[PDB]
């Protein structure tokens, strides 16, 4: 099951709040073929798209949880199915998205037949992200409270979890070399659309 | 596989513009409200209509229907676009007034889609006078649906003309006006792109 007709109508309208030409960050958690958290962020206006997805492969999700995003499988079951394909399907034509690790984002977009969406790959030096990582989580951490489980670096060293949304803001900071301060930052997607509503008959 | 893609839904929205919300409109179906296999929404004044198909969950009961009413081939329904029934109904104009022969199943069908706003006019009829135009309709407008290949018989094993959702809309329209419609133009707003499933796509 995916988005109902009405939910798709809603999404269509909300996506109008996206500037087709504005510089836009995109980041995902989970593999390209089985994402669990998607973030699309426009720093110029502070508008972003942040939502979740239930992973097919749960074994790989726990590994990625222990090694990367530290997300709980319990929080993702209530996620609205099909949302990932609808959002990417709803993106403006020929949009240029900035990202880190374009390889997987390219596959994700290609799987959705969005070969029109070009990608600017922007890689962050460890020290550049090291500097802004803490600062972004403090200011904007209230936006995502899904990364509760502890994450571990090599040698069993605890580190800060990776959030699709925080990643975007951190990437924006480090590439622009300054913490971006936008008075208003908000998710265009309502809670009603990010998470499952009541089960409905589909014919 | 799952249902309509985003682009499809965007297309359906535009094509539904062809439907006049305030025009008299017929609706009929084949299969039960909980497991329909043919849907027809018909506007006689302009010949604009919505005609599409669906694959049944219950194949066994579908064969009983194929024997006794609509005579549709299960092979022809495999290639039908899934989720289309829910999409078309969700795309119908608000508070639209529909007419039908036996509003029972239609109510439950529309109710199961939270479309209680849509009103149903139960055009009850003789089922004899309501079918005097049956032969005449299939004659003039039989080319509108060739999904009914199977032989249909009554409980007495005597052959009868198959029941078609689209053709029924036209038959009931005939009986409701005491004359066969002279539809100069006809138009199924749904293209073949939406009626049938396209190439498989990764859906996340
Ligand atoms: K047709
Ligand atoms: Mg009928
Ligand atoms: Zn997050
Ligand atoms: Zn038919």
């Amino acid at each position: 099951v995916g988005l109902s007709y009405s939910q798709t109508m809603l999404l269509k309208d909300l996506m109008g709040g996206i500037d087709p030409n504005a510089p836009t960050w995109i980041d995902i958690e989970g593999r390209f073929n089985d994402p669990v958290e998607i973030a699309i962020f426009q720093p110029q206006n502070g508008q972003f798209i942040h939502f979740y997805r239930e992973p097919v492969d749960q074994k790989q999700f726990k590994q990625d949880s222990k090694y990367s995003h530290g997300m709980d499988l319990a929080d993702l079951f209530n996620a609205q199915p099909g949302l990932t394909s609808s959002v990417i399907g709803a993106l403006p034509q020929g949009m240029v998205l900035s990202c880190q690790g374009s390889d997987d984002i390219r596959k994700l977009l290609d799987s959705q037949n969005r070969k029109d969406i070009k990608l600017i790959d922007v890689e962050m030096t460890r020290e550049a992200s090291r500097e802004y990582e803490d600062k972004v989580w403090d200011k904007y951490g209230w936006l995502c409270k899904m990364h509760t489980g502890i994450v571990r670096d090599k040698k069993k060293k605890e580190i800060t979890p990776h959030c699709a949304l925080m990643d975007c803001i951190i990437f924006e900071s480090a590439s622009k070399a300054r913490l971006p301060d936008l008075k208003t930052v908000h998710n265009i997607l309502p809670h009603d659309l990010i998470f499952r509503g009541p089960n409905v008959v589909t014919l």
